[PDB]
């Protein structure tokens, strides 16, 4: 009754997922690919500037490494066609590179000997399910070979854009994520692989404009949105951490009080709330998707009409790998 | 007629605003006050981690230093109202401790033997007349004993709000400013003497939401705006550079590059425009008060309706400290 | 049988200390004074940039605030003498302001309506008792009014100094610290108000030189090493975590295996021994107070003759808060 | 008179490389190669995050860029002996990208119509001469086809341990440079593509301990320190700028102020000579190869005989870069 996964790069979400993994039934992981040998992935499990020593212990093995005493097969296949999933007995492939993002691309995972289905821990493209936990997983039934986990945005944005929707009617909306560095820019100025003029400045140092395209795509999880939202993010020097602000007009003139307590009414295990005036690194390392933060809500009203501002806290690591992790055990229930 | 200026709290405002007065003709520093010695004064003048070595020589003195051979007097008085301004012929004081940014305190400087006039460096009230340099300062006569030239934040919202409210009429907004951490941040945790949770939090290494009562006082500068506006900033690391969003609603439809074209038609040597896609470090240094940044400008239109948003860097130092230099010249220039 | 303790400065060690005691059977907190109000302490102790959300509940209350359902006394006294510990029980007092670090000044608290005892959480004087401990914590008699905990980089040298003595006799040294920022630096360039020129620039933004007593202080640890060590430090951005480089001649020759091996038979709850190769975010929480690193161990031999590099990491934090209420839990014990 | 210069990689070094030839009369660059389009190289020489703004114009054009309008051929080839660097008269070739740093790999752009000589801007093994300009350039004699420009770290070191050997004679030595993040290290945590356990971490927000191979190789620089020293780096969260340490013991001893006047006594327009208490921001982008800080120098001696410390700060990028430019200045005038 254990479904056996298969990890596509154990980069910080790879990793991170791992991490969450260990403390789940439903689901092991038997085996990891990624592009270098056993023991600097081990090491790079063992310690981890913001995420904290490893709660276990890691030996590595020749051909993979050891995770309290279980061993792990470590294989370097730069191309998902070569992998040889089956072996291990991965039904599941978290494809967490950033290289294979498309429906075409996750496939090559599913040739003989391979997997049976893909995640992809990221946007996926329009013909592939993109599930927030908690707020669109029911659209799952289990016979689809690729299915998308969304971005850290959209499973931030989401359910408070579902909750302010459903209570009050959103008619348009623009967003700003303040958000962390991430690993696809530049440590230092350099060309970008990209293209990207931005993110081929010092992540670190700047402040950083870039696009996202939650705001656009989110129709994708909220279908009654679609075409109502656009926005851009602003990267900023902290290693993980970030928050999500929406600024809207609504068909119902509100009070402050009154879109945070719909707010609390919308919380559960992915979508929290709070009151406390908290600051990024109080994030870190959270379980939620996405941490309303009441103290920061704002109603502009000129003339009868309305300004509404509501701003939610996630951990682009693990806010993620936690609504990342739920949608995996879930599809592994009903994968068919 | 060169007309005689002290600066009471040589900061970071303070130190600036003396490199850009040594380049202007009409006024002269020969007074400063602080609370430290001589040698510590000349040291944070020669040497800067934002905004470069000294161009000049300053050699500590008795009493005071020589910038490249004149001496400037320093004395290190709590109580500006024991400040002897007169001993150094000062007319005007620029009043940049923070600790007297209001109406009755910056009259401390001015006694038989003080000053005759005051700069307040920051918001100085609703009873003390505003200037942004090149949106308003034509309301000075010069017969003043005490005038505000605003924050960092209204000299960037302020050209960038009239250029759009002229063309196309602000009826509603909100302001977000992703903004560098200031001197009254603390370097770590620890009791913030404000009162502020979130400025108790370590500065250079958490998004650090704060107040901001830059869009809501508007009015002092663009009295048609007064009610129309609020906003808020997230404090991140960067030591200096920030930049502002605005998001409105206008009284005329508009698209994207009509927006461009009429930030670009207001600009001159206090708002300037740019279509380069630069980050923060690029406007260190730099002397507009405000820089518009065309790639980062939208529009979202949903049944007839929009959100416009437009945005705008500044230097929070030297941006500042620019418009701050051609007000306090202005002003000594018509000073009666 | 569980002896009352009182904090005097609620700050970076003073909370972390409050932490620590939570896990302690032989000392309870009841009173805390600092500056502020409960509600930023209690905010303080909740989050936590650097050591992460504080384990248990927090609530403010009237004139306190309890923890886990107990409740502590806050007062806001600013001078020693004034504040009634014995109102709360209080017999011994951390002294962890910064500001009484010396024997005259530390016995402020020692009065009718005082305390008893107090322990300095840092360095006090060459006059009291000086103990890191499980290196020296067996000089005191519990007679002791006035107490010294040394500073951080003291309880990381003094053991790593210890055992290479012991084994092959230090004849003189060198030491340089490579140190987080700490908050007696400035957050921005700014007068510094101890006259230090480099502690006044922007220390999450530069490498600043600074001096140290550790090394040339060492006699009160290690008399046999008094006369013998100088040193100095290298203060850097990173907000907690710090590392100890230390080179000296020995009377005997050695290899690096020797000196690895002679750590390591040393090491202990205090002083731990790694061969992993870690950065400093890996020990950032840690509760050795100092953690040898024998992949940095060198030796350069000409002529016979050797300069040899010993290296350990520590937690300028909970290194040092580890040792300090290890030293307080076994002074309390012992206390009459 | 004018040699033509070719760079490969178009990186910090190649860049900042470009800027410093645009003010020297007896080189000019007429072909850039790297891994991008010219629009990317064009930005990234005009927006610099630690340098500041290129001083001048650049307009990308089609196959190249403009610079003050005089024409920049750019091409993307990945593979020097595919490079036609005679096409565009390029005589000595900048080898800048870190890929091709031995003498094997360099003389890939010597075939036919390619270039006729490679300086390195690294260490380049040890059958290629190895120059600090002003310490060693003495060596060369215009017929070698391969040379090293040495690194960061050995252009700082050498004018200091050659200064101090001359004067009273080093018997050993060990280095710590602190030194800034570099672009061989991650932005956060993930496979480092050298098998470096240390460098895989993120760089801006750690203390990063890391091998140099300054000290052991500074036989090549200057001979008779051969086997005399070996050293290692501390990699900490400043984007440039770094120091560098030495300890040694002496054929003589001395006093502070005797090792501070050799050092001046040494100063040239490569070795610097300062008194200032500076920290690390104060040496981006000067000229010095090496600036020696005599308020770092410590002598501890204990029975008779002394360590000796001495300290030189250095721009990784713009000091290295000064350097470089004058040894290829000099290079051009005597090839043959
Ligand atoms: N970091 C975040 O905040 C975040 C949040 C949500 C989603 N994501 C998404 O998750 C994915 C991974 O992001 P990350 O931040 O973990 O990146 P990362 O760079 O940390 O990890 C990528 C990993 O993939 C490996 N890899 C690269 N090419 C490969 C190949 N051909 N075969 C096997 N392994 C390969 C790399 O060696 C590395 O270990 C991306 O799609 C990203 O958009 C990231
Ligand atoms: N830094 C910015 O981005 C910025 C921008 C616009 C306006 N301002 C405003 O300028 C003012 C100064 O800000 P800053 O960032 O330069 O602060 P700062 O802390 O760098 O400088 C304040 C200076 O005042 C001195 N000082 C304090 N109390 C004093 C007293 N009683 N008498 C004499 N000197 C005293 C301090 O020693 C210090 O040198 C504030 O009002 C601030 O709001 C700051
Ligand atoms: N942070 C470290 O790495 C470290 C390590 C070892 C020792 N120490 C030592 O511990 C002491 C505290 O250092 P810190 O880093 O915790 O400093 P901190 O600035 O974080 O804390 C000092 C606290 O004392 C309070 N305070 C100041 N003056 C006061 C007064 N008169 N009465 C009551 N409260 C007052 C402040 O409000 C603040 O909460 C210092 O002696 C320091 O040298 C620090
Ligand atoms: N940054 C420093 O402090 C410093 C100091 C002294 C020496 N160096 C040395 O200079 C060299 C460059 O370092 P950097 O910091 O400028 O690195 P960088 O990563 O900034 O630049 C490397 C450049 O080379 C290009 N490149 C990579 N492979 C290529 C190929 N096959 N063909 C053409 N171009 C290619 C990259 O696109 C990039 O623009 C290294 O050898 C380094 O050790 C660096």
């Amino acid at each position: 009754m254990v479904v056996k996964v298969g990890i596509n790069g154990f980069g910080r979400i790879g990793r991170l997922a791992f991490r969450r993994i260990q403390n789940i039934e439903g689901v092991e992981v038997t085996r990891i690919n990624d592009l270098t040998d056993p023991n600097m992935l081990a090491h790079l499990l063992k310690y981890d500037t913001t995420q904290g020593r490893f709660d276990g212990t890691v030996e590595v093995k020749e051909g993979g490494f050891e995770v309290n005493g279980n061993f792990i097969k470590v294989s370097a296949e730069r191309d998902p066609e070569n992998i040889d999933w089956a072996t291990d007995g991965v039904e599941i492939v978290l494809e967490a590179t950033g290289f294979f993002a498309k429906k075409e691309a996750a496939e090559k995972h599913l040739h003989a000997n391979g997997a049976k289905k893909v995640v992809i821990t990221a946007p996926g493209g329009n013909d592939v399910k993109t599930v927030v936990f908690n707020t669109n997983h029911d659209i799952l039934d289990g016979t689809e070979t690729v299915i998308s986990g969304a971005s850290c945005t959209t499973n931030c944005l989401a359910p408070m854009a579902k909750a302010l929707h459903d209570a009050f009617g959103i008619q348009k909306g623009l967003m700003t994520t303040i958000h962390a560095y991430t690993g696809d820019q530049m440590i230092l100025d350099g060309p970008h692989r990209g293209g990207d003029l931005r993110r081929a400045r010092a992540g670190a140092a700047n402040i950083v404009p870039n696009s996202t395209g939650a705001a656009k795509a989110i129709g994708l999880v909220i279908p009654e949105l679609n075409g109502k939202l656009d926005g851009a993010a602003q990267r900023v020097p902290v290693p993980t951490g970030s928050v999500t602000e929406l600024v809207v007009t609504l068909d119902k003139n509100v009070s402050v009080d009154e879109i945070n307590a719909a707010m609390k009414a919308a919380s559960n295990d992915s979508f929290g709330y709070t009151e406390d005036p908290i600051v990024s690194s109080d994030i870190v390392g959270v379980s939620y998707g996405s941490l309303f933060d009441a103290t920061q809500t704002k109603v502009m009203e000129v003339d009868g009409s309305q300004l509404v501002k509501v701003v939610s806290w996630y951990d682009n690591e693990m806010s993620y790998t936690a609504q990342l992790v739920r949608t995996l055990e879930y599809f592994a229930k009903i994968a068919k």
